[PDB]
């Protein structure tokens, strides 16, 4: 396989479907990320619901076990047993929200846990996701507030670019890596039409495998991030892979399909399994209700998943209830399901040319 | 199938290997039995460990979800999915732990989750086990602690015989249950020869499927404990299985079947594996040591079990330290997996007359 190739295998409207191959697999395109151990389920048990990737949160993984240590027993694949592609944060996201001294050159910050103290720049980011030997790296950016005002979107912008660059010779100068692993640029400039095109023209001048929309799901709500995606994505290189950053609820996730992103992470249906939430297609429902205590139908009727095969919702409902760990990994691993099943929706109905009548019947219902 | 058939294949000395036939499934004996959700594990996981049976907690299932519920929701083995048998205790031990008023009726306290006043008596713990479904029921008793004074042990394995014929009666008044179903009794009397004798001499005058030496494993160390067992095991009818209940340790385990006991439960399998410690051939190890950080072998290097074909100690270690579910779900596979062939290497000895070699090998080997 090659290092990288993006193939664009049908289209409606602003929507695509269509492959990446990387030499570690094929990743159906739109797809969907479980996030990384991707908890509560073996990676056997994440390969059988249909993800085709995974990501790995690069702030964790610098604090523990360490990345160079991942890199003394054999990388992150070998470590995890996951074999398909890994794609790798940068690790600031976390910093400014989880651990601070920021600059030019990098932040430094105390560790959440102990309190030592950590560096992380363009150049060490890059460095950390090579230890972790991942396929798709994320260029090292700063982070934008919402709100923000268009003085402050701008410096932000301005120094992610800077890092943008950093980050693409940091990545070209490590033979191995520049061989066998892609490079992602991130866009910047918060819900700011001039910014934002400045900031796509910065990064497709560098020149990335892919772009990722930055700086939504902040806080500012569907309508905001649509209206944003509406004139965003459009800037970006339309040959190259879209990818947005820690999205989303199901309805996001179809929306934002329709305005041309291709990849999706979050922690959504991870989180909300452990805290009882289960999608289904007529909406999420909580099974920690009473009113599933006595409920024998599966957590969705249509569902193809091995839970939904197997057990009831007033047995998952008793195990969340009592905090047991199988009540998780049965939760999480329905709603890794549904949402590789909802991918698998996505782009059958592009191939075919009918996303849009999908759409339509899933809010339709989902919403009811 | 038969509702029940203990066929004893081959003995050395004291110990016994064979069968129970019931009604749905074999259980290969010397035992052992997981207890139960067996936590952080699928059903399906269990079965591939080995284990033939599983025991259900009676006590927890009635506080949550409750007994009512569970048979209306179609029994416990339909509940949690696991279609084997299934032995059910009789909730008096863990009354006396973790929830009082005692009287020869029965006893009353509060749940220890939400003050809710419960009754159990022998009469009601042996509905109870017929509303979960069990396979093996337990005749309901009252514990001695120890250390006990001869006039106590003597006082409670007197009360204990007389709960054991009103458990009979119970039993064998309801056709579906005493159809379909075990009952066994337990054998007390502390460390008091005369009163284990007493104490076996009235429960084979009432007559049951399987005889329990209850009254041990409640502190008083594996010299005292292994000289009450050999006494007590010869006193019970030879030709049904022997049952130790709450036992224990690997070396605990191959010297009770050295005097004769067929079948153990105890939960230090699974808890230990939320804890951090891990069986092997070579004693345990507590996976948690900073030894294991960079340790590239499988927990034991020896064992079949999945999670010593896929993952590291450095990667279990790892886990274990952070928390994640999914070290404990790898843990308690392993630790299931290894009680598992433990009785397999048992069985085999006994069929192959070379058990006391093997006792002597396997000593000498995990305290090495
Ligand atoms: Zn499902
Ligand atoms: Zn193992």
């Amino acid at each position: 396989r090659p290092r990288f190739s993006f193939s664009i295998a049908a289209r409606e409207g602003k929507a695509r479907t269509g492959t990446i191959e990387m030499k570690r697999g094929v990743i159906r395109t739109p797809a969907f990320m479980p996030v990384g151990t991707v908890k509560a389920l073996k990676p056997e048990t994440v390969r059988a619901t249909g993800a085709d990737i995974i990501l790995g949160n690069t702030y964790h993984l610098m604090l523990r076990p360490g990345a160079e240590r991942i890199a003394k027993l054999g990388g992150l694949h070998s470590f995890m047993g996951w074999d398909r592609p890994i794609l790798t944060d940068s690790g600031g996201y976390q910093v400014m929200s989880l651990s601070t001294k920021q600059s030019e050159e990098g932040v430094t910050f105390k560790s959440h846990l102990d309190g030592s103290r950590h560096m992380l720049s363009p150049e060490r980011s890059i460095e950390i996701q090579h230890l972790l030997g991942s396929d798709i790296v994320m260029a090292f950016d700063e982070c934008t507030p919402y709100p923000a005002t268009p003085s402050r979107a701008a410096s932000s912008m301005e120094r992610s670019m800077r890092w943008a660059k950093r980050s693409r010779d940091a990545f070209d100068s490590r033979k191995e890596q520049a061989e066998n692993a892609a490079l992602f640029g991130i866009q910047q400039g918060s819900v700011f039409e001039n910014l934002r095109q400045q900031s796509a023209d910065a990064l497709a001048e560098i020149g990335f495998d892919g772009y990722a929309v930055g700086g939504l799901a902040v806080g500012e709500g569907q309508d905001e991030m649509f209206r944003v995606l509406d004139f965003s994505v459009p800037m970006l290189p339309d040959d190259k892979p879209h990818y947005l950053m820690g999205v989303g609820k199901p309805d996001d996730i179809v929306g934002a399909v329709e305005r041309g992103i291709d990849m999706f992470d979050c922690v959504l249906p991870t989180r909300s399994g452990r805290n009882g939430q289960a999608f289904t297609w007529d909406g999420p429902i909580n099974i920690r209700n009473a009113r599933f205590s006595e409920d024998l139908k599966p957590l969705d009727s249509e569902c193809h998943c091995a839970v939904c095969q197997k057990w009831s919702r007033a047995y998952i409902h008793a195990l969340i209830r009592a905090g047991e760990i199988l009540g998780a990994m049965l939760m999480t691993e329905h709603n890794i399901a549904f949402y590789q099943q909802l991918m698998q929706k996505i782009r059958d109905s592009i191939s075919e040319g009918r996303f849009s009548q999908f759409a339509q019947d899933f809010r339709a219902r989902y919403f009811a």
